C-alpha cells in the first residue's frame, strides 16, 4: 500500500531528473507510463541499461563523504542483474576485481546485481570490501576492523593463517539460503603491495604492505526507489586511507611507535612531534611503493585539486555541491587543502550510496 | 518590556546553576529578589565578585571551540568594572598583558570591563588580540588577516614601519566618544619569540618569529543576561596554531614553501609529501623555540591529552559535555588524537563567549 506510493514518487523524480541530463526531456512522459503500469502489475519496476549506468554515477556525484567526485562521468558499469545462481555470483565478483584492477591502473568501476523485490534481498554480499585482510584475539592480530566479519566466516568453515595479512575469502548469501557461501580468492587476482621507503632502507624491516584495489562490496545503492543492496564498487587509494588510518590509528595496525623505530627518531616527547613525523614518513613510503608496483594512488594534496576542480564544474553546472567537511578533510595536513577552509551542506541527496545493517554481529 | 524579561529569565537561570556549584542552594532566594528589584529600579543588576568570577570559568567551560577547558577552574580573574577614563583602560590593557605573562609563565587570565547598559557600550576594544601584527597591501606585508583593523588604525593617525611583524596598538572607543583612541604597545610588555630548529641551523634564514600571548579581546562575555563586550582573555598557545596556521595558510604568512627550501627538500611533487614535512619541521620549530625562550605552549597530542582528561571530568561531575569537532581536531595529525575519533555536541550552553559584530570593515 504505502511501499507502492514511496517506489512511484521516487521514480517520477529520478527519470525526469536523470532523463533532464542525458538530453533526455521528451522521453520522460513515455517512460512514465510503462512504469506506472509495471508497479501495478508486478510491484516493482526495471531499470534501462542507460537509467541505472546513470544512476549510478548521478550516486557517486551525489556521495558527501568521496573526495573523488571529479570522476563521477567516467564509471565503468558493469550490469550483472541477470546472475542466478552462486558461482554466476562468483564470478561476477571474480571479474569485477580483475576488470577493476586492470594489471595496476586501476579503473573505477560498479557492479549491479539484482536488486531487491518485496524487500527481501537477491544477493546479499558479507565482505566489507571484496579483498580485505582478517582480524583475530589473544593479543591482536591482523586488523581489528573485521575481526566480527573473521569470526563469522570462521563459523562457516573457514580458517585463516592468522598472519596479520590473511586475505578474507568472498562471503555472500543468495534468496532462499539460511546460511552463507565462501569462496578463498585466486591470489593471482589480487594485488598487494609491500611498503617501503625511498630513502630509509630499513623501512622494509617493517614487512608492512597492502592492498591496491578498495571495493567496498556492503553498500546500498539506491537509484529511483529501487535497492540495490548488492552493488560493489571501487576507485583508487588516496595514500592517506593506508599510511594515516588502517596503518596508523590505535584501534587498526597502530605501526607509528615502530615506524619511528626504524627512521631513527624517538617516541619520548611529544613535543618532538614524532608521531608527525612517523606519519609523514609513512605516507611518503605508501605513495612511492604503489607508484613502484604501477598501482594508481593519489597524495591528498592532488585529490583535493582534483576535488575543488569538482566544486567549479558543479557550479558551472548549475548544480547544489553537497559534501561532509568532515570526511573531505584528509587525516593529514587537512589546512594545507582547501577543503580545509570552507563549509559544505551535508544533505543527503538521492540517488546516492547507504549503509546497511551487517547480517553478522 | 521585552529586554527587561529577558535579562531577569537569563539571571534566573544562571543564580541557580552557578549558586549550586558553590556550594550555594540556599541563598539563591535571597539572591533573586534583590535582582527582581534591581532590575525594576534600574533596568539591570550587578553581578558579586564571586558570581561574574564563576561565570567566567563557566563561559570557558562550555566554549566548544577550546581545547584547553581542562583548566578552566584556574582561571586569574581581574575585576576591572570601575574603570571610567580611556587611561583607565590602557592601564588595565597593559596590567593584562603583564600579569598574564608573568615573564613567560602563562597564567590563563580575563580581564572583566564594565557591560553593557541600555544596550550600549561602556568600552569598546577594536582590538582581535591585544597583541597582533598589522598587515598591509601591494604585494603582502605583514598577517593578511589584520589588513582592515591595520587601515582603520592607519585612518587615525597611527602608522606602520610596514616590516612583517609590526606591533599594532591598543584602539579602543570609550561611551560618549566617536572615534576610538590608540595607544603603541610598550615593547619591555611584550615577549616575542624568534623561530630556530633544534637540529636545522638554516631555519633562522627564514628570519620568523611570532609574539608570546595571545589575547582575543573582541568576543563578548555572557554571563546571567549581562552582556561583557569587553573582557579579553587569554590562555597559551598551542603550537600548531601558530606553525600550522598563522606561518602556514596561504591566506596568512604563507611559508611552507620557503621552509621546504631550507630544510632541503624539493617542492616539485605533492607525492613526495613536502608540505606535510614542512608542516612538520616548522612545527617542531615553534615549539623547540617557545621552550627555548621560557615561554608555556602546548603541543597538539598533550593538548588533546588534557582535553580527553576534561571530557572525564565532565562526565563525572554530571554535566552534558559540549563541542565543536571541526575546531577541536589539530589541523596537524588529527587522527592521532582521540577527538577525530569521536562525536561532540555543538549545543551552545550558556554562560559562553560569542562572536560580535567588528565596529571596523
Ligand atoms: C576515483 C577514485 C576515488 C577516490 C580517490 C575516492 C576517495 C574517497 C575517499 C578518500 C573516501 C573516504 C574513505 C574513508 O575515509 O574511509 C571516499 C568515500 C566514499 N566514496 Fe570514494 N573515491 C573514489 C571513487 C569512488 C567511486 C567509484 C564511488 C562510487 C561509485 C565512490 C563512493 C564513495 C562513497 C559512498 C564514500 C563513503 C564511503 C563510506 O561511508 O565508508 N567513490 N572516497
Ligand atoms: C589554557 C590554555 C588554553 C588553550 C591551550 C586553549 C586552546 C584553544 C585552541 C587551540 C583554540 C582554537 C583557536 C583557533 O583555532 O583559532 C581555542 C579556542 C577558544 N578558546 Fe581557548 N585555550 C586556552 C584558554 C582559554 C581561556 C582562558 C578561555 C576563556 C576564558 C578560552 C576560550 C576559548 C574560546 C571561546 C575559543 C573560541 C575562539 C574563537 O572562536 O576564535 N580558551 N582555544
Ligand atoms: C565522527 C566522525 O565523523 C568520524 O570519526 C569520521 C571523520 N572523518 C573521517 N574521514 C575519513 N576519511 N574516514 C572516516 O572514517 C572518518 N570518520
Ligand atoms: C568552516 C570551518 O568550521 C572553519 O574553517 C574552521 C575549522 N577548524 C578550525 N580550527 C581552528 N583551530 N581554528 C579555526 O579557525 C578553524 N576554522
Ligand atoms: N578511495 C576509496 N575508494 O576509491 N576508498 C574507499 C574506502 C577505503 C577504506 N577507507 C580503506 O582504507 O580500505
Ligand atoms: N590557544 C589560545 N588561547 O589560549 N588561542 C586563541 C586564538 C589564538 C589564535 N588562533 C592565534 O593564533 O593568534
Amino acid at each position: 500500500g504505502s511501499h507502492m506510493e514511496i517506489l512511484w514518487n521516487e521514480a517520477k523524480a529520478f527519470i525526469a531528473e536523470c532523463y533532464q541530463e542525458l538530453g533526455k526531456e521528451e522521453e520522460v512522459k513515455d517512460r512514465l507510463d510503462s512504469i506506472k503500469s509495471e508497479i501495478d502489475r508486478t510491484g516493482s519496476y526495471v531499470h534501462t541499461k542507460e537509467e541505472l549506468e546513470h544512476g549510478a554515477k548521478m550516486a557517486w556525484r551525489n556521495s558527501n563523504r568521496c573526495i573523488g567526485r571529479l570522476f563521477w562521468n567516467s564509471l565503468n558499469v558493469i550490469d550483472r542483474r541477470d546472475v542466478r545462481t552462486k558461482e554466476d555470483v562468483r564470478d561476477a565478483l571474480f571479474h569485477h576485481i580483475e576488470t577493476a584492477t586492470n594489471n595496476g591502473k586501476i579503473r573505477p568501476s560498479i557492479t549491479i546485481f539484482p536488486p531487491e523485490e518485496k524487500g527481501e534481498k537477491q544477493v546479499e554480499i558479507w565482505n566489507h570490501q571484496l579483498i580485505r585482510y582478517a582480524g583475530y584475539e589473544g593479543e591482536r592480530i591482523g586488523d581489528p576492523a573485521s575481526r566480527s566479519l573473521t569470526a563469522a566466516c570462521e563459523q562457516l568453515g573457514w580458517r585463516g593463517e592468522r598472519t596479520d595479512f590473511d586475505l578474507l575469502p568472498l562471503i555472500f548469501r543468495m534468496r532462499g539460503d539460511e546460511q552463507p557461501v565462501w569462496y578463498e580468492l585466486p591470489r593471482s587476482l589480487v594485488i598487494e603491495v609491500p611498503i617501503t621507503h625511498p630513502d630509509i632502507e630499513a623501512f622494509s624491516d617493517l614487512e608492512l604492505k597492502w592492498y591496491g584495489v578498495p571495493i567496498i562490496s556492503d553498500m546500498k545503492l539506491e537509484v529511483g526507489g529501487i535497492h540495490y543492496n548488492a552493488a560493489p564498487f571501487n576507485g583508487w587509494y588516496m595514500g592517506t586511507e593506508i599510511g594515516a588510518r588502517n596503518l596508523a590509528d590505535e584501534k587498526r595496525y597502530d605501526k607509528l611507535k615502530k615506524v619511528a623505530s626504524v627512521i631513527g627518531i624517538s617516541t619520548n616527547y611529544n613535543t618532538d612531534l614524532w608521531k608527525d613525523q612517523a606519519l609523514v614518513e609513512l605516507n611518503k613510503a605508501v605513495l612511492y611503493s604503489y607508484k613502484k608496483q604501477g598501482v594508481s594512488i593519489v597524495d591528498h594534496h592532488t585529490a583535493a585539486s582534483q576535488f575543488k576542480r569538482f566544486e567549479e564544474q558543479e557550479e558551472e553546472a548549475g548544480r547544489k555541491l553537497t559534501g561532509d567537511w568532515t570526511w573531505l578533510i584528509p587525516p593529514i595536513s587537512p589546512a594545507a587543502t582547501h577543503i580545509f577552509h570552507r563549509s559544505y551542506d551535508n544533505s543527503i541527496v538521492k540517488p546516492n550510496y547507504f549503509y546497511q545493517d551487517k547480517p553478522y554481529e
